[PDB]
């Protein structure tokens, strides 16, 4: 009945994800928790997501327990959650595209020689491997991608890397019969959808959206990273911060007569658990996927959980779907 | 082709409603105008509203022409159009219970004897009365339904005084054939509506709303006449804010793992303007029913124009039951 | 070595203190603590400060031991440290002016009879009486000022009561050779002090402050109390805040050329603790004042830790001349 | 009794120093105006501002009359007066390193020759000559340095290049008897004293600032050329923002006990404008000395003017020395 989940890229969404599943180890099934769609996904209680392996390339994580793993480096979420001794050891991975020119410069790389993954993945008998590799890391991410499709484990592509929603990779897990949920996986409550719901208020309403600025602030890699009319993006990079990210956000219209109605606020989350449910309920979807052999992207979990499906579908409709779907 | 139409309180409403035909006086109806279903809405434009009576009872309003009366005594809205002379005097109404303490000491009452409104109405030939009486003002308010159904014109009631959604009233409107949309005004985009949105995004996106605040500042009369876990209701008053609104609110939640995730913001308005297109709508919609001499509640117009309409429907639905009264 | 304090208002202010006592009771008197001077004061540690006697009102305080009283009824500041048993029961105080109607719609009045308060003084042996009664009991204030000047006890005024400031009371004190430090305790950061800072930076830098507004909101009884061009007061109680006091403030004006600046701020500060520092110096510099039998008011004293002092002075140089005092 | 001056770099500043002088060209003297220490600064009034000649390397700017081009090209700030052709065409300066990767990208360099500007200053017969080189233009700045110190013209440094506070070229102008006034110049109220200030209240107070965040944004060159615990910098250009400046500014404090105490705020400003009135009683300054025929840095002027000058000295002492210095 377990789960057996392998993460590429064990930074503050790894320890989002781990913490998460020791935080409702022994949550009630019948009850409803922030963040999940069912504590029971399907056969699956959160409790049956068992980590059975990792795979980085920073010196102070490969070679150590995932459990310390989590919490070294740079990675710096709330703490939700003690998390006991795993004995999954974090493995070497081929670095590839996977560390810019701002994660060089923070990080010493370990010395340690990349392993084989694909044997990796078949010695540690991988289920579902969850890819959490820095934005821009294309050939890491289908490197990766590659990896799970020859090892016959579903593929959970959280990062912006076109892999589920590009066509060509769509057909290589279907003929594989390997599942995919994927494409940038969603944060419950961010910047993106807060600003989506307000715009569309403005124009349902009536009032003419003239101009717009979101700034955004954080203090983790991720942000970092990602640091290498209407304005969007990362702003700054704010250290004590840490994992959160606060978003400044201004729109400004018309209402009738041409009468400025303006909107100014700041939505403040913690960045890597906004997504960690998210993860887990894209984990179990791929895993009752594979149950029945049935493989390329899931449809209904990629519409609802990811940012850029293979196939775009309200949000409601995607989840009515997805309910579908685990009932089977 | 005209709408003949009467104002029973000349405030900020009023000046905002006034000013606002005077705006979009020469506007193409092919075009979209912010706060407006239509430029034209069914076979009249915003042109074909002519006001043609008006009731007060403050001395610096009552005997003044209408154009010089939406910018008397406390009066402060933004000025968006010149209003020349109408040669519409303003006539003294009973005061009844439109007066409260706040008011009472801060104008004073005309000394006129109030009018026959029924008969006043009739001698004007009003097609629609519209009512923009203080918050409070419940026998005021159904004096002047009643007169409206006994002159045989349409009503149109703005504020939180239960008539069109009171089934009792619901049937003299009907049994004497009168139209009426009513029971509080919407505005395109207030506090209420933007609250609702988000709270309903935070419910949607798994985040539970533990604790919730809204304060909400103004400078006018309308708002100090209000002032005589949630929280929510008229804050402070503050003199030069005039006419506009502002309100502050916070959402404090948890997502996933009962972590943080709040959301501050503030809306910045000009409240009697975030109505006038809306008014407007509604006061067309109301002729339209007259013309085809359908008297009681107008069901789609007050569902999708009013905060409390004789039936609930979804906003969208709503708008689709009104476009479709329009064509008829 | 000790300072016998009596508290007159067992409310959330009460609470800070005593909770104050006991978080630096352990103090380094080489060390500086924010919001104290210094954590000796003269011969007196924070430590030195115990409490022998308090009075109140309310029928889930009086009778009960003070280091529940602190916890009891409406008190709900933040809880910084835990207050062991002190055998020190809450005695009953003539109501007077301290109850008004919110209060009394409040809370429950003891049925205990109420003590002579001057009685009680001499025999708890105190030395220094705090008053926290509510805003607007200048009856009570009063009585328990002449209480205290009749048991030869220094007096601290924490509330909007002139009787330090007002020549009348500074006389009897004088005359009777009992030091009295007060009207309106001082915050360390609050919404006044910063609005004034801001202020004087405008006007210093040639700004022209043309507008201003100040909003406040709390959960506590002081602002619940308090609820019963220029903008500023109370605006809402928001349960949930508690003793928190959150302040939106906004500076429109004119720079060079007439151009707009404009400043909007929120200040976040729990209320009562924001005062127990100021209090502390307060209760030992007129612990020393006694220890010296110089009556009247403390004039460093004053000017530096109350905002209606007897004598206005810069705070640099009342902080001075306090220092000086303080070494005698 | 006219003070001649001459611009380098034409841009957001320059305009604002133009706009300047044309809006107040009609003030009273006797009365006191926003961002000037005196309408009639010593004999010169406002009006005595005359500009003669000035220099930049933009196609859109270079030979065109100084009046269009403080309008040309990126130049983008709020617009206070209109400005008649003054005859002034400009002419191409050397561009050195005042042009960086960003500019560069965005303009397009004058094709024309530069020009030999100690010839050209001596022509116009220039008192003082303005800088508004864009930050980093060290070796322009310097340049145009040289060139007034052998033109015998007075030097405003407005950009942070040290030369009045560098001993080196402070000296060459002490030397050369030529004036100097310099390196940075002030803004009115801007991020930096508001922080400042709201930093040394903390302080003052006894509340410990553990972190504090500053973000800006706007949307000018200037902000653009920029781009190219505690956390501080320019964080994000917003095109539509244009010349406007918004800080955005958090304060994270500890009170007594350790309780948190927090202050969010948010600064805005037109940058260009905050800066012209400082520089017109700069200008006159350096004209003062340069009648008296004293030359290198004018210390009282640049330590109230100016943000790195010779010698630091309290805002109030270094205004009091300047207008001393004023009366002569
Ligand atoms: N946190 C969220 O809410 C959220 C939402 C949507 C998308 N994402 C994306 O998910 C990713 C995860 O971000 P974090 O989890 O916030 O990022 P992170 O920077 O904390 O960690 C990325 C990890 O990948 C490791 N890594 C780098 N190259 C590797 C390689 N070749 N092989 C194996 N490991 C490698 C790094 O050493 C690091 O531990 C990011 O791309 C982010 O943009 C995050
Ligand atoms: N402004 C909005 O966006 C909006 C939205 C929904 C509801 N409303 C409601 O509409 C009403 C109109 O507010 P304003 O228009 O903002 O208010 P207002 O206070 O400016 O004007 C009300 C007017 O009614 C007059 N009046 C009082 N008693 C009267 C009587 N017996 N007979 C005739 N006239 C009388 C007053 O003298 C005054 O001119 C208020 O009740 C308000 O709560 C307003
Ligand atoms: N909290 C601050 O930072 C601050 C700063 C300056 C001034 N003050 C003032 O200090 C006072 C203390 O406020 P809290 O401490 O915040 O107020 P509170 O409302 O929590 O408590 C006042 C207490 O006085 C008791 N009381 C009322 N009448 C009494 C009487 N006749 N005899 C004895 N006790 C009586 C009440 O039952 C209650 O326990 C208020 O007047 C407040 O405005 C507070
Ligand atoms: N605006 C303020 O409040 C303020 C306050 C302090 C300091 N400053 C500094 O003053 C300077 C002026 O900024 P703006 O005025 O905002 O900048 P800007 O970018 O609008 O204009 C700079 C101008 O210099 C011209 N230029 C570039 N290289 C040149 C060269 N070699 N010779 C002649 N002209 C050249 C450019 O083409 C442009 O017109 C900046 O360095 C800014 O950081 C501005
Ligand atoms: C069955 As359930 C409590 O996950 O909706
Ligand atoms: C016909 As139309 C421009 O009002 O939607
Ligand atoms: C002597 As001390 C540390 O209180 O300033
Ligand atoms: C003499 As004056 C009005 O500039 O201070
Ligand atoms: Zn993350
Ligand atoms: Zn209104
Ligand atoms: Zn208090
Ligand atoms: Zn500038």
């Amino acid at each position: 009945t377990e789960v057996r989940v392998a993460i590429v890229g064990v930074g503050n969404c790894a320890s989002s994800l781990v913490q998460g599943v020791e935080y409702y180890y022994n949550a009630d099934d019948t009850s409803t928790v922030p963040g999940l769609m069912h504590v029971r996904f399907g056969p699956y209680h959160v409790r049956d997501v068992k980590f059975v392996a990792a795979f980085d390339v920073d010196a102070k994580k490969v070679g150590f327990d995932l459990s310390d793993a989590i919490f070294a480096s740079e990675n710096n979420t709330i703490k939700i959650a003690d998390v006991a001794p795993t004995n999954v050891i974090v493995q070497r991975g081929p670095t590839l595209d996977g560390i810019g020119k701002y994660y060089a410069d923070t990080i010493e790389l370990s010395d340690a020689e990349p392993v084989d993954v694909v044997q990796a993945l078949k010695e540690a008998k991988v289920d579902v491997l969850v890819s959490y590799l820095p934005v821009g890391s294309e050939e890491a991410d289908k490197f990766y991608a590659q990896c799970a499709i020859d090892a016959g484990v579903a593929f959970v592509n959280a990062l912006p890397v076109f892999i589920a929603s590009d066509p060509v990779w769509a057909k290589k897990f279907t003929d594989a019969r390997v599942p995919i949920v994927g494409d940038d996986i969603k944060s419950q409550v961010g910047a993106t959808i807060t600003h989506r719901v307000l715009a569309k208020l403005f124009e349902d309403r009536g009032v003419q959206l003239d101009r717009t600025m979101q700034l955004n602030v954080g203090g983790n890699m991720d942000f970092l990273n990602m640091l290498e009319d209407v304005h969007i993006g990362p702003s700054d990079h704010v250290g004590w911060l840490d994992d959160r990210k606060w978003a400044y956000v201004r729109l400004e219209g018309r209402a009738f007569g041409d009468v400025p109605l303006n909107l100014e606020y700041k939505l403040e989350v913690w960045d890597s658990p906004n997504s960690a449910g998210v993860i887990i309920d894209a984990v179990r979807a791929a895993k009752i996927a594979k149950d029945r052999g049935i493989g390329g992207p899931v449809i209904p979990a990629s519409a609802y959980l990811m940012k850029s499906p293979p196939e775009q579908l309200p949000d409601d409709i995607a989840r009515a779907q997805l309910e579908e779907f685990i009932i089977g």
